[PDB]
């Protein structure tokens, strides 16, 4: 039973340690030494999914941390996602042994939903052709049943607007335990933010360090002036500045990289706080949505615009 520091509790009573080790877009060369560096460093958290085409590289180093004793099955938050194209409900439970079987696991702390967005199964995501109605209801229940076989111990959402996780709320046995988004200093989601509080779903940032791959403009939100600011303040980077703030917003944060440096940095948000009156003048920056959802928004798409996908959230 793990302490209240460090954890939320999600409305299943389980604890999500508040850092966890993001692997979108680890190179499957490096998710390993990743995850093993992340874990001996502290962290008791890895986001994954099949989607990221790097799970059995994850399972393997799981696999060197249990066998070393460095923690135990038990000591671990692990989470995984469902792709588009297995949405359908005798397709949901093979998903999950899949990513069961490449993380080399019995079960997940918890499954995720990864799109409000479905394709044919085996298709390319990329074709108009691969592109199916969603039928969240019919999804949600398959989930349902991972939840009361104990294989997912909670399931939730990934990138669904407060609109329509408050849809599925309604239309739930077992409601979302969590709802994973693009939250950061340039993406506050305040008003899901208040949502999920008001309604007991935990949010879960991703990119919370906005896009590190982009220019200032683009998305480098850690080359906001106030993030500087307070990083000289406070004695700290401007990375830990942007998690600590989603920590303090009572979210957990999951910062991918695959530099042990950075890895160890990234999880150094816990011994200090930024001061309300510091904390206040993040409401002066500039609020832009860095991922999109482009990919499934478009004339064919069941989401003509954006404002379609996120019920304007953007
Ligand atoms: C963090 As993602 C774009 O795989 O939902």
């Amino acid at each position: 039973a793990a302490p209240m520091a460090k954890h939320l509790v999600l409305n299943t009573g389980a604890k999500i340690p508040s850092v966890g080790l993001g692997t979108w877009q680890s190179d499957p060369g490096v998710v390993g030494n990743a995850v093993y560096a992340a874990v001996k460093a502290g962290y008791r958290h890895i986001d994954c999914a099949s989607a990221y085409n790097n799970e059995k590289e994850v399972g393997l180093a799981l696999k060197k941390l249990f066998e070393e004793g460095v923690v135990k099955r038990a000591d671990l938050f692990i989470t995984s996602k469902l792709w588009c194209d297995h949405h359908a409900p005798e397709d949901v439970p093979e998903a999950l042994d899949a990513t069961l079987n490449d993380l080399q696991l019995e079960y997940l702390d918890l499954y995720l939903i990864h799109w409000p967005f479905r394709t044919k199964k085996g298709s390319s995501i990329g074709k108009p052709e691969s592109y199916l109605p969603p039928d969240i209801p019919s999804t949600w229940a398959a989930m349902e049943k991972l939840y009361d076989s104990g294989k997912s111990r909670a399931i939730g959402v990934s990138n669904f607007s407060s609109k329509k996780l408050g849809d599925l709320l309604a239309a739930a046995r077992v409601p979302p335990a969590v709802d994973q988004v693009e939250c950061h200093p340039g993406w506050q989601q305040m008003k899901l933010h208040n949502f999920c509080q008001s309604t007991g779903i935990h949010l879960s940032a991703y990119s919370p360090l906005g896009s590190p791959g982009s220019t200032f403009m683009n998305g480098n939100v850690l080359k906001e002036p106030i993030i500087i600011s307070i990083a000289e303040k406070l004695g700290k980077t401007p990375a830990q500045v942007a998690l600590r703030w989603n920590i303090q917003m009572g979210h957990s944060v999951l910062p991918k990289s695959v530099s042990e440096e950075r890895i160890k940095q990234n999880l150094d948000v816990y011994d200090w706080s930024i001061p309300e009156d510091l904390l206040a003048k993040f409401s002066e920056i500039k609020q832009v949505r860095l991922l999109r959802g482009n990919f499934i928004v478009n004339p064919q798409s069941v989401y003509k615009t954006h404002e379609e996908l996120w019920d304007g959230e953007i």
